[PDB]
């Protein structure tokens, strides 16, 4: 509270470390459904159903331009990618399986790096 602070967790490497994680996600063979924004002109249903589209290119731009105030807002956008994928895709589709695999991959990197 006012003039009573918890000890300072060192966040100075967070930007670099999120950049590294995102590089690993971008280069994963199952990243292909997630590399660019879904083309809202060509994919019926997507615009109306998915209220907050997100993709790895958009996260990379946000990260590069100081649009994440902290590592939790970064993790929110990553998880939004996989949440959207589950919303729109059957578990037993290639894209659906891709999304589950990438979520698993992310979450392990996240835990190993920060937790």
């Amino acid at each position: 509270s006012m003039s009573v602070k918890k000890p300072k967790r060192d966040d100075s490497k967070d930007l670099a470390l999120c950049s590294m994680i995102l590089t690993e996600m971008e280069t994963h063979e199952d990243a292909w459904p997630f590399l660019l924004p879904v083309n809202l002109k060509l994919v019926p249903g997507y615009k109306k159903v998915i209220k907050k589209p997100m993709d790895f290119s958009t996260i990379r731009e946000k990260l590069s331009s100081g649009q994440y105030p902290n590592l939790e807002t970064f993790a929110l956008d990553v998880r939004l990618v996989f949440d959207n994928c589950e919303t729109f895709n059957e578990d037993d589709s290639d894209i659906g399986r891709a999304g589950h695999n990438m979520r698993k991959y992310f979450e392990k990197k996240w835990t190993d790096t920060f937790k």
